[PDB]
RNA sequence: GGAUUGAAACGCCAUGCUCAGGCUGGCGAGUGCGCGCCACUCAUCAAG
């Protein structure tokens, strides 16, 4: 799932009203399934650093291509993960929204940083900071 | 015999724990303490 769920929980807090953000060839899109959707050529880029993954580059990112080694069947960029750009927009926003440490679903351990969330609003979300690193 | 988001893909090159430093200086097992008090080898048996 993944990115599905991070697109999902932009759905989720983009609809409330605070505590978040409302903004906005054709082929298959990845993440919903939707058919004939405009695919994103590049993914918006990813926060690094104290805001974001600790340890990576300003603008890191998880879908890039940057070499033909890592292109199949001809395709070109970002065009080998078709998905559509307002889906890769909302993934993309929703995680850059749980790697900001205002919001308390943010956790670093050791080399990897971890983000947690609900499918729906729950005292968990704050709950579980506290299980992966107790006070 | 066209396609297993596949086909190809080193963590890899190299780096003294070393230089050294008494467990030593010295301290009676010692002062003393009967194996000792008694007790028949003895009552017999030619030499051939």
């Amino acid at each position: 799932m993944i990115l599905q769920a991070l697109h999902g929980y932009y759905q989720r807090m983009s609809a409330d009203p605070d505590a978040g953000m409302p903004p906005y060839l054709c082929g298959q899109c990845l993440i919903t399934g939707e058919r004939q959707k405009p695919i994103a050529q590049l993914h918006p880029s990813i926060k690094g650093g104290r805001d974001g993954v600790r340890g990576a580059q300003a603008v890191a990112s998880i879908v890039s291509f940057n070499n033909t080694a890592f292109e199949s069947y001809g395709k070109e960029q970002s065009i080998n993960a078709p998905v559509s750009q307002e889906a890769a927009f909302s993934y993309v926003t929703a995680l850059n929204y749980l790697l900001n440490p205002s919001n308390r679903q943010k956790v670093t351990i050791a080399d990897a940083t971890v983000v947690f969330w609900a499918e729906r609003s729950s005292p968990a979300e704050d709950i579980f900071a506290g299980m992966f690193d107790p006070p």
